[PDB]
């Protein structure tokens, strides 16, 4: 057990191992974050103190979920866990959880500058490489958007902030909804990992044009922007929408054909246009997958099928389990004390 030291930073008490130095507050509903220098590894790191991690069954399960997911992710294009600690010496006094990751500077917003087509190729390639890994473990990110993509000086990219959002957060003219697939925006059906590919299409379009693809002022305005581009659904997709009310609403709209994407994305690489047509498909069954997209000719200069790894299997059976707060807390404690740091 390392030696811990205490200090008060912006009205909260932080108790952390001596290896973490020069703590400086950076941000704050799920917890507070400080930047620090890790004297053991030489990295600049982000230290997150969870706020009220075991206040309810829902909150305790969410704490366990986040720790399990972060401990599993080991990929160049996905955020990983450098450390996790608690100052508690036993389960009986266990109350606080701290998570440590590489400190990230800019996100794709702070670049979306002047992007060449070669820049778009490299950025989208890295997102898809990370997504092939995530999806191979049957994990769905569910919240991909430019603010959840970190980029460094050399245009190297990491996916962060997995979906672990409320009604107010998704209301109105808000970027929190502009990248969401329509079947999850409107609860049409049970969704799957194809929702993340819709988000990648929205992001790629924005990198090519400098503009949000579907900046709707509310759910219905956004749906109208989507259907004007990709066309209204045919009977085949309509059969798959489980809400009779949502089906009824869609059929009240006048039918529209899919637009010509070469006349929307004027002057773009024809191979980029082709890939966008394969991502932005209304029927999620028919979208290109991450593994298929990596083999698309648009990425010819970066694709290497010997260097696009998959994940170890991931057991999510806890998600259907019903437990008491203290049982979720004990499972979290075991995962804290069994953590093994990366090489
Ligand atoms: C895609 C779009 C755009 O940003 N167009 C500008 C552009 C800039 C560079 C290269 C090509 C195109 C167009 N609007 C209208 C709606 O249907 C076309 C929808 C969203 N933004
Ligand atoms: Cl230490
Ligand atoms: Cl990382
Ligand atoms: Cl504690
Ligand atoms: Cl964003
Ligand atoms: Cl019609
Ligand atoms: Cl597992
Ligand atoms: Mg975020």
């Amino acid at each position: 057990r390392p030696t811990f030291y205490r200090q008060e930073l912006n009205k909260t008490i932080w108790e952390v191992p001596e290896r973490y130095q020069n703590l400086s507050p950076v941000g704050s509903a799920y917890g507070s974050v400080c930047a620090a220098f890790d004297t053991k590894t030489g990295h600049r790191v982000a230290v997150k103190k969870l706020s009220r991690p075991f206040q309810s069954i829902i909150h305790a399960k969410r704490t366990y979920r986040e720790l399990r997911l972060l401990k599993h992710m080991k990929h160049e294009n996905v955020i990983g866990l450098l450390d996790v600690f608690t100052p508690a010496r036993s389960l009986e006094e266990f109350n606080d959880v701290y998570l440590v990751t590489h400190l990230m500077g800019a996100d794709l917003n702070n670049i979306v500058q002047k992007l060449t087509d070669d820049h778009v190729q490299f950025l989208i390639y890295q997102i898809l490489r990370g997504l092939k890994y995530i999806h191979s473990a049957d994990i769905i990110h569910r919240d991909l958007k430019p603010s959840n993509l970190a980029v460094n000086e050399d245009c190297e990219l990491k996916i962060l902030d997995f979906g672990l959002h409320t009604d107010d957060e998704m209301t109105g003219y808000v970027a929190t909804r502009w990248y969401r697939a329509p079947e999850i925006m409107l609860n049409w059906m049970h969704y799957n990992q194809t929702v993340d590919i819709w988000s990648v299409g929205c992001i790629m379009a924005e990198l090519l044009t400098g503009r949000t693809l579907f900046p709707g002022t509310d759910h219905i305005d956004q749906l109208k922007l989507i259907l004007r581009l990709v066309g209204t659904p045919g009977a085949e997709l309509l059969k798959k929408i489980s809400s009779e009310s949502a089906r009824n609403y869609i059929q009240s709209l006048a039918q529209m054909p899919k637009m010509n994407f070469a006349n929307v994305f004027i002057g773009a690489n024809p191979l980029a246009v082709d890939l966008l047509e394969k991502m932005l498909v209304l029927d999620s069954d028919k979208r290109i997958t991450a593994a298929q997209a990596l083999a698309h000719a648009y990425f010819a200069q970066y694709h290497d099928p010997d260097d696009e790894p998959v994940a170890d299997p991931y057991d999510q059976s806890f998600e259907s389990r019903d437990l008491l707060i203290d049982e979720w807390k004990s499972l979290t404690y075991d995962e804290v004390i069994s953590f093994v740091p990366p090489p």
